[PDB]
């Protein structure tokens, strides 16, 4: 595999159509899904030359731990859909690559089993109709050694996924929500979680500047600037188009991550040049899992690590902080 | 049906080519027809998160009545072209959905019959060579219980519809103008109508800012920002591209509606975020009528209602007024 | 024929390939040829409503004569390439439509014969290596009753026409330059022509603002804002993209015409809304000549007249001057 | 051959696929490769008319020598891949056209042999792990009569060339680096070269404004504004998009060249109108070499010279300095 697109092709060959569509699809007309790619494609980096590259490092410190790359595996529900080892395959590969892995509330293997793999596990939270269930998930995660709570704030309910409707998609009987209904979360919910844990709370799905500022005021440790991979509001702006404005507005008050469409180390570099602390990567990790299980994910992470190092150095950046000081230019197509 | 595009496909299957072309077509090269879609596709919404969605409502008050959605059925002439029940099928479905229905001066069933269906009927007026005929239509409408007069101001004469010319299109003998020649309307005409009725007068086909302001000064109750679905001036700006400027200029002096290309609840949300009080929907209603008669229109209205509620909530809006306070970003393709 | 594109199709059917390519082609990669169309397609008009249209007139006064439309036939060399009656067919049709016809220095029928047709003939001048020949052409034109001298200033030499090179195109023996070598013209040349005639001198091929201003200072009666239909510098800006700036800079000091890509009455309206006094139309006139001779050109002029009247009225304009006060908006694709 | 694209077609016919891919390809997704063309295609020139063109000259003075055109042959490694005479064929053709030829550190014929051809040879330098080897190359070049040192500053290491990876590309045994490992160069390296030679040092691969300014401060004689033909950082801005800003910032302190995508004399004119002193041309020179050896390169240089003269004169420019005073407009597609 020499690009992440080689893994998409390999996953499409192996997965059943309806599962590939569950993975690939977005809501509505898929405008926001396509826009995540378009938005990245229009950003160009202005690289710097002639800097010292004797010790290029792709490491960052985030939520109190060193990560090997400015990247984490996004929360993706029901990974046993893609490979029989599901979440444990991905978590093992992430651990070995030094990348944080986000354990999902809708994981097909229990959060305690995945946490036992080791590494840098984070935990993603959905707010539930029964509040106490959500707060119990948080305590379970913390007790199991998760290092951050990624509170998904863009899913008062699931978006209209027309591929899934047309396919009549349903989980196979062999895939379940192993940690066991959505309720709209509010700012009250955020405070309840903040009060119930000592871990950093990261709000995932922020796009408005004022919501970023309010997240900082609310005591978030981070936000993920995200339109949920185009799966929630069809017509929501891509996160990459809001990122620079949001970075400026929080002015170092919390970590600012971005997701949606990251498909190369060069895309990681674009995101950092626009001000991101780190990115999440979703679909490509699942492509690698589907294609080749744990080894597939390992190969994908190795490929991304190589592409990030290559892009950084070609742009004159010996560290991620230097990459954040790069300038960009918007171009056409 | 899971999208409005499923209904287009179904209507194209059933209607004779020349009638489908009468419905689908625009004037000239169809540049303004295509632009209505392009203009919407470039608008992205910046959604808000973590708001109270306990009682999301899609209702509005307009022209003194509560409507179930910020939407009305646009005036479309000669609906018996599409289904034998024509206007009565559409009006019944609109009534049952709680959506206003605009009765046309060129209706293929008389305005009194359609008004007798009930619901929230509005009446669309063409100015005629014989003025007294136009003013008699207005009094007929008012006597029949219509609630607003939608004065079409963009049709001094009909545009050049090349599909209709190439097809040699003419009304079948079984379709007539049941209420029974265009004369250019002027501001004088508007005043004559304003003087002859107690109903709100809504000017449909406004695109210039100064004409919006003048409409308010003239005592209009509303305007529809519209290029007549690309059927009048070929090269006229889409209404969606003028809407925000117009909303700012009238500064709450009348209701500001928009039409042209609305094809989903997400498009309704875009229009409201740009400042619209409500939208009109034309072609899709006729697709649903052609495909499945009254039941078809009912299914379309149910689908739109679901998509509007979904988009609003995903964008953090418990009411249409909140949706009007959303911000937008122009994007590419 | 219901659009000008119907005539292109008809001309392509009848003309030999190499002659169609002589007509259609541009220089180089044809970027400027394509851009003339792109530039018009991105301009949208903001129409006005509810104005008095009792006496819509498409007439203008230009160079001391009334013209039936804000349009003239562009200078196109060697019209016998397209039809055996060549220039006389086109000039007769123009005369009968009330449109000025530009007689070319490279006409395939002598300028005195074409002038004898009557109508509103203008004369286009190429500066020649032998100056006296050019000044003798001017006196011949004036003696024959031409009403303006259209001095082409963008042809120090002919551009690189790759279609013609690839085809090995040469004039048939039956087509000659009937008035009988290019020399670069300068501002000195313009003055020599201004001194030798009482007719208005119109500089055709101006694109820079400062050259427009200098044209006024030099005593020009008009300019044509033009990239020579994409046939001269490949990469020259379209005239339509410079027009508004140029109109502002001359501030009524001379007539400002535009050409390049005008293919409908709506395009004429766009040009006038951007400030043009009138347009020239080239290729379409030759399509009509090739398809059907004099009658073809007559039908094209009738179609354009209808489309101009239609566009004007739909935009609320009872006169060309009102059309020049319309505003425009740049849109996408 | 009537355009440079005729030579691409001819080279593709003759070269083995993997060698054509070595030549054509870029790094990563090839976004920067495509963008070099897109960026040029959106620039339009505003030509001037009616200037004296009695003695149009395409000559420039650069690095103390007169060049016949504002163009040099870019450094391209391993030219024996394309034709058995390799670099000597190209250098001979360049010499005879009066164009500088850049001898590469990775030349497949020794730099002394190519310099012995005569003409205006420049020498391109890669910094090596062994510094002394790089400084010895510089002295060799100077001793052999090269006139400038073109220090490539964008290759701390080679970019990820996916075509070459997929093809398993390797040099044939019959092609070697005849002058005989990359080390990242720094500003220290530049100073070491500046101290070791009396020749002008030209930094190739500058894109950031501040790096241009620093190059002047460092005593560079020139820079080449360049993304290495899209072969280095995938997502690097095209040089043509930075050129005007860079020209303004150095404010005549060094020569500012540009490369990437120059495919015609009109493109040369665009580059000069944006402020370039001269351009480099890479791929097209190799197409001509592959197609027809020395004679091919001669024909390409003759074609470019004709197109540059044609574009200049059509734009009203009797000299390159006048071309640099042309204005431009950004257009669409
Ligand atoms: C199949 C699938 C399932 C997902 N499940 C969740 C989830 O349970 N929780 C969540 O916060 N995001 C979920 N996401 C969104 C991702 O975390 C992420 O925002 C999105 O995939 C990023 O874009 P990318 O896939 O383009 O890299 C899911 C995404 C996909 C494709
Ligand atoms: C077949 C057809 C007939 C129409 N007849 C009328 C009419 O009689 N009066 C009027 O004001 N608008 C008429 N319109 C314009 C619509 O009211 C509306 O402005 C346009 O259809 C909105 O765009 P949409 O179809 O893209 O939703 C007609 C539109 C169509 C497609
Ligand atoms: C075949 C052909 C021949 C032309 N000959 C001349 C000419 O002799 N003199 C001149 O000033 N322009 C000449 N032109 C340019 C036209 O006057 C005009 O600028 C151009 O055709 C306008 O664009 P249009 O063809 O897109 O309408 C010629 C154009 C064409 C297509
Ligand atoms: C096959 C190939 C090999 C190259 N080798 C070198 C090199 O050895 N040194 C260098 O500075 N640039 C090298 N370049 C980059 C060119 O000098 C130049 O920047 C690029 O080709 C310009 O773009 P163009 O090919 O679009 O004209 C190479 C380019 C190509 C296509």
């Amino acid at each position: 595999y020499v690009s992440l697109a080689d893994l998409e092709r390999a996953a499409r060959d192996v997965l059943p159509g309806e599962i590939f569509d569950f993975l690939a699809g977005g809501s509505g007309t898929e405008a926001s899904l396509v826009a995540n790619r378009t938005a990245l494609e229009r950003v160009f980096v202005i690289p710097r030359m002639l800097r010292d590259l004797t010790d290029v490092t792709t490491e960052i410190d985030i939520f109190g731990r060193r990560a090997a790359l400015p990247m984490a595996v996004a929360p993706v529900a029901y990974q046993r859909l893609f490979h029989p080892e599901g979440e444990l395959a991905v978590a093992r590969a992430a651990r070995d690559a030094g990348v944080p892995y986000t354990i999902c509330t809708l994981s097909s293997v229990s959060l305690e089993e995945i946490a036992a793999v080791g590494g840098r596990p984070w935990f993603q939270l959905f707010w539930l109709r029964d509040e106490k269930r959500s707060l119990d998930l948080v305590r379970r995660a913390e007790d199991a050694g998760c290092e951050a709570i990624v509170f998904t704030v863009d899913v008062p309910w699931m978006g209209r996924r027309l591929r899934d409707m047309r396919n009549g998609f349903a989980l196979p009987e062999w895939v379940t929500a192993a940690n066991f209904e959505f309720a709209p979360a509010t700012w009250e919910s955020v405070e309840a979680v903040r009060a119930h844990t000592d871990l950093p709370v990261v709000l995932k799905g922020i796009l408005a500047v004022e919501d970023a500022r309010r997240a900082v005021d609310a005591g978030a440790g981070g936000i993920v600037v995200s339109n949920h991979g185009g799966r929630q509001l069809d017509g929501a702006v891509p996160g990459i188009e809001m990122l620079g404005e949001i970075v400026a507005a929080v002015s170092g008050g919390c970590e600012v991550l971005v997701d949606g469409g990251i498909r190369s180390g060069g895309d990681v570099l674009k995101a950092t040049a626009l001000g991101a602390s780190a990115v999440l990567v979703g679909r490509p990790v699942m492509w690698a899992l589907a294609a080749a299980g744990q080894d597939g994910v390992r190969q994908l992470l190795e490929l991304l690590a190589e592409e990030v190092r290559d892009a950084m150095g070609l742009a004159g950046c010996e560290s991620v902080g230097a990459a954040r000081r790069l300038n960009t230019k918007l171009g056409v197509v």
